[PDB]
């Protein structure tokens, strides 16, 4: 495939640019170490694991710490924290408890270090668990979902809080895109793989196809370029988020609003892919989508340019 041969070259650059260093990767481990050292003072029965992108390898330069304490400890854990010298703020009582450490003026990881700190929330773990197996299993991947947040965020619509989308939610839209649109596949669904077994956890069957060793190498064969190309021009062109629901849960990845009754928020709907009935899109307004919309056209009328050379650092410039 030589098809995007000077936009993958491209591609390639600008992933080594916003990729997080191994030291970096060191020191995040280096505060992993030192709160789980923290936790066991507070009780042999609690442990401390990391989840989200860092765990699963899609992490970007300057990321924040995603941590879970299995088993309140919340309390007793923020407050031997704090006299450990880290700052952070937490809410007694909250339905969803949660400490975010902001700052640390004494183990030397730095002026902004930042970690949110969760409880008990299995079903993160797993999803990682899902995510950091595909990561494995193809090594276009990684720099794909690095590149799509790193659009995503430089073009503003990568905020839940303010009506667009988490990362998370994008990297379910590359992940379905790879898997149930794109063809040859690049990557089986190993939700419905025939040799998936059940595993119920908190409700939920988060069991899927994880031998990965017995999972052959992809039958596509397209660049990176071609990959990225493709997943633009498909959430611009042909995916239809009035009707139609972001899936892991069907073998021809249809489904409608409808069946799943997501209709009155699933202004886009994406499927969580073990926590069924979470819409990771519930953040997306009218104006959310829109914009999230009018950037895929954008970047798909960038690469479907017959000019040459295509200036694709627009890709990555702000607004
Ligand atoms: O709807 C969600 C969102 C997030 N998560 C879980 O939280 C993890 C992180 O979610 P995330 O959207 O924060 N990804 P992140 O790499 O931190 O980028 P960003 O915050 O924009 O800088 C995800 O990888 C999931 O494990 C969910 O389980 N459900
Ligand atoms: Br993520
Ligand atoms: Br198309
Ligand atoms: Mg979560």
């Amino acid at each position: 495939d030589m098809s995007h041969k000077e936009f993958t070259k491209f591609c390639y650059e600008v992933y080594n640019e916003i990729k997080i260093s191994d030291k970096e990767f060191k020191e995040k481990r280096a505060a992993l170490d030192t709160l789980r050292l923290c936790l066991k003072r507070i009780s042999p029965d609690a442990e401390l694991v990391a989840f989200g992108s860092l765990e699963s390898g899609l992490a970007l330069k300057n990321s924040d710490m995603d941590l879970c304490v299995l088993m309140t400890i919340a309390l007793q854990f923020y407050e031997e924290l704090i006299a450990e010298g880290f700052e952070g703020k937490f809410l007694q009582r909250a339905r969803i408890p949660i400490i975010k450490l902001t700052s640390d003026t004494k183990n030397g990881f730095g002026a902004s270090f930042q970690c949110a700190i969760g409880f008990n929330n299995r079903l993160a773990i797993h999803n990682t668990l899902l995510l950091s197996s595909y990561t494995k299993l193809d090594a276009r991947l990684k720099p794909m979902v690095l590149l799509v947040k790193h659009w995503a965020k430089r073009k503003q619509i990568n905020s839940p809080y303010f009506g667009t989308l988490s990362s998370y939610g994008y990297v379910l839209m590359v992940l379905y895109y790879l898997i149930h649109v794109i063809k040859p596949p690049v990557f089986p669904n190993l939700l419905l793989s025939p040799l998936k077994q059940e595993k119920i956890v908190d409700g939920f069957d988060v069991g899927f196809d994880d031998k990965l060793e017995d999972i052959p190498p992809s039958q596509n064969y397209s660049s990176l370029g071609s990959l990225l190309h493709g997943f633009f021009r498909f959430y611009a062109y042909k995916f239809e988020p009035r009707e139609k629901v972001v899936t892991f849960r069907r073998p021809d990845g249809y489904l409608t609003k409808q069946e799943k009754g997501w209709t009155s928020r699933y202004i886009l709907a994406i499927e969580d892919p073990f926590e069924i009935s979470h819409n990771v899109g519930r953040t997306v307004s009218s104006s959310g989508l829109y914009r999230i919309r009018g950037e895929f056209m954008a970047a798909s009328r960038l690469l479907n340019s017959r000019s040459y050379p295509i200036p694709y650092d627009s890709l990555f410039e702000e607004a």
